[PDB]
């Protein structure tokens, strides 16, 4: 699992995130969709924007991107003990929204790629190592419950 070594530098780093929820959830989303195209698709809120200051002008896409943050911080503060927080989320993910466990991943690197952006003192390899690890546990614990309710697999 995580050590509670390991722990300590994902929540120090999360930490920081919280100082600007909202514009690292811009940057986070910005990046998944311009990297990954096909994702933007599955948003039929944001499929209208298609520049980069388009993106970075909507409100709403800034909304969901604290969203998404706010449920991926809950989980990390769990430090592994996050079945509660996860179940309803891979429930709508698999069955409503319908998002590969693949998208997922891009959005991993795009979460990585950003705090190494903002954060480097703060991220070095030590603590990329480590949230690289808790965001793969994510990954690991929703794709199993994926399986179960028999999407992609
Ligand atoms: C850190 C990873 C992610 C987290 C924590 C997350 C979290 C959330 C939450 C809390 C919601 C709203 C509640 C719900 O419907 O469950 C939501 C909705 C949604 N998410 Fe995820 N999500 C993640 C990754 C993704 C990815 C990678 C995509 C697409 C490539 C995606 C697509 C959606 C869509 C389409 C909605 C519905 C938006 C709307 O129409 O309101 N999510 N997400």
């Amino acid at each position: 699992v995580l050590s509670e070594g390991e722990w300590q530098l994902v929540l120090h780093v999360w930490a920081k995130v919280e100082a600007d929820v909202a514009g690292h959830g811009q940057d986070i989303l910005i990046r998944l969709f311009k990297s990954h195209p096909e994702t933007l698709e599955k948003f039929d809120r944001f499929k209208h924007l298609k520049t980069e200051a388009e993106m970075k002008a909507s409100e709403d896409l800034k909304k969901h991107g604290v969203t998404v943050l706010t449920a991926l911080g809950a989980i990390l503060k769990k430090k592994g003990h996050h079945e509660a927080e996860l179940k309803p989320l891979a429930q709508s993910h698999a069955t409503k929204h319908k998002i590969p466990i693949k998208y997922l991943e891009f959005i991993s690197e795009a979460i990585i790629h950003v705090l190494h952006s903002r954060h480097p003192g703060d991220f070095g390899a030590d603590a990329q190592g480590a949230m690289n690890k808790a965001l793969e546990l994510f990954r690991k614990d929703i794709a199993a419950k994926y399986k179960e309710l028999g999407y992609q697999g």
